[PDB]
């Protein structure tokens, strides 16, 4: 047993590792439709640069948890970064709408792994995910509910126009 | 024989006046363009302004062909330059278009130039043209190829409005 | 065909689809070793932020081909990223062995592509490969190859004060 | 009853009263150390440093907590605070693993009484804990930790070169 290890059950161990694994995918899915926006026959500049600040943060935040599961005497061991589920975002709508879909099943995850914490007496870990993840991501999915709304109701994306408005005047 | 010239083909020398005549060509073009975009009516000033920045940045890479030209001991001979294939450029959809269509006869005339070099074992001028040609050709492509996608999705030529605020927010 | 495409071959499209690949899977090895540096029970943070630093170079370099794929018109397809071959890396010298191995890998790689580029006459992409990228891995190679002579000297890995001590002195 | 106090248990009070105690008693132990690491026979001057340093920052931690007393209405009532259990504490590495094993114990008081807040409904008190006193525990033991397994690799205790070194290096 790591000489660190206290309070830190094995099944919280396990769940950081997946953890750290589904925040990798969210930065690998936000870096496909950045590079999306980048196309010559997509060309929307601030979409690719709000969905690349998106990837450099979601990065950010897998290792703040391989260096939290060192902290607590667990030990890291990763998985494949899965591809997305699209290669083709289609629109900065659909592309919004996605990513709120991601955000939600992030949540849903660092939800479970609070309650998991808690079951298990893990107060550390509770609050650990209470005080970096969970108003992170209720902020997240605020902003992208906001950016579906805006986009919708400016008549997205049947409107290139509107897309093209919103690039300039929200994400710029 | 001039007492610089070191493996530099009588065939390159020549390609070298050919391009130094279609930057100026370009030059030319894109000065047309921008003027008609001065028009009382069509006023367009951002448009008017990125045109003539093209059409200036064309003409110092003529002047530096020219000097290119000199440095390997070949001579200049330079030739009419042709007025464009148009005096009424329509729109700022089609402008653009027309743009990308000329950038991308000059790549071309590059490419066969860098194949040549090649051919006749230059690495100097394969290297001059790869390093001050090829990747800005590449770039200037694809901005135009941006510009245009943005236009046509904008609703452009037909939308006014959509000219209108691509002057603004784009090239302003 | 992407209106920006021109001199772009199929088979460099796909080689630079792979080659995107590499570079994210060179990162996420880096990003392990990294962490690996960070348990209680390995302990030297020097390695552990040389590492680091590799890993978010090699995402940089990742989003520079990315970029060129979009540039030249190509489009980009991701596959999943490859959990590294090692979960625990067992010494500063074992590291800096399998770093020295990876970056020979994708040098080869680099490499291929280089003629890739070359035999289907594309002197942009040849260049954008020699100027962005070959140098780079020549000088990470011969910088790992230090390292390793370094540590090797010094009697790593059976001394642990030789690792201790390039930690501070060299990685520092 | 305090005119202030409110959802405040006789239980978590008293609690708060033992946890004074501890945190005094952790000051003694690290002053006791520092000293040890000025003597003559020893004189390793950083080690001393960092166990003063240590000192300082739990008496800071005794103090707040006895705040936290006041502030929900509780009593404060101090005890004797018990001398260390060495007086000569052998070596660097030996220190080392003696303050791991306080934190730790420390560590496990604490999460005691954030269990006890938890079990008597008062989110504030365990709040207190999370935010002020659970992750400086987890971060105060990985940092010994990670000096414990320095100290070890480098070949502590009967080096003294590597005491020396590390005192140096690490702790300089
Ligand atoms: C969706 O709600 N359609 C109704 C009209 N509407 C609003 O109420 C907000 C923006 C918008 O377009
Ligand atoms: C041209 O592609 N028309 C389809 C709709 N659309 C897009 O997909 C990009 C901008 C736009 O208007
Ligand atoms: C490996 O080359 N062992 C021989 C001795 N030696 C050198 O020549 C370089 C550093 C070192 O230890
Ligand atoms: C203790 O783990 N001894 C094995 C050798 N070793 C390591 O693996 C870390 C530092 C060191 O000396
Ligand atoms: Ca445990
Ligand atoms: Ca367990
Ligand atoms: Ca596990
Ligand atoms: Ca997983
Ligand atoms: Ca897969
Ligand atoms: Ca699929
Ligand atoms: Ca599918
Ligand atoms: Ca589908
Ligand atoms: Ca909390
Ligand atoms: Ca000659
Ligand atoms: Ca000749
Ligand atoms: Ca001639
Ligand atoms: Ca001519
Ligand atoms: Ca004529
Ligand atoms: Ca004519
Ligand atoms: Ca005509
Ligand atoms: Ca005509
Ligand atoms: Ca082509
Ligand atoms: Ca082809
Ligand atoms: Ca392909
Ligand atoms: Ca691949
Ligand atoms: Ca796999
Ligand atoms: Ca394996
Ligand atoms: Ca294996
Ligand atoms: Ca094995
Ligand atoms: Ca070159
Ligand atoms: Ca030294
Ligand atoms: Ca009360
Ligand atoms: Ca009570
Ligand atoms: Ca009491
Ligand atoms: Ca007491
Ligand atoms: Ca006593
Ligand atoms: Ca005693
Ligand atoms: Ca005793
Ligand atoms: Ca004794
Ligand atoms: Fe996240
Ligand atoms: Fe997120
Ligand atoms: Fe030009
Ligand atoms: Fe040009
Ligand atoms: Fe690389
Ligand atoms: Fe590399
Ligand atoms: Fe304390
Ligand atoms: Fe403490
Ligand atoms: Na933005
Ligand atoms: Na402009
Ligand atoms: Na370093
Ligand atoms: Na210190």
């Amino acid at each position: 047993t790591s000489q660190v290890r206290q309070n830190y059950h094995q099944d919280s161990e396990a769940a950081i590792n997946r953890q750290i694994n589904l925040e990798l995918y969210a930065s690998y899915v936000y870096l496909s439709m950045s590079y999306y926006f980048d196309r010559d026959d997509v060309a929307l500049k601030n979409f690719a640069k709000y969905f690349l600040h998106q990837s450099h943060e979601e990065r950010e935040h897998a290792e703040k948890l391989m260096k939290l599961q060192n902290q607590r005497g667990g030990r890291i061991f990763l998985q494949d970064i899965q591809k997305p589920d699209e290669d083709d975002w289609e629109s900065g709508l659909n592309a919004m709408e996605a990513a709120l879909h991601l955000e939600k099943n992030v949540n849903q995850s660092l939800l479970e792994l609070h309650k998991l914490a808690t079951d298990k007496n893990d107060p550390h870990l509770a609050d650990f995910i209470e005080t970096h993840y969970l108003n992170e991501q209720v902020k997240a999915i605020k902003e992208l509910g906001d950016h579906v709304t805006n986009l919708r109701c400016m008549g997205a994306p049947e409107s290139g126009l509107a897309e093209y408005l919103f690039d300039k005047h929200t994400l710029g």
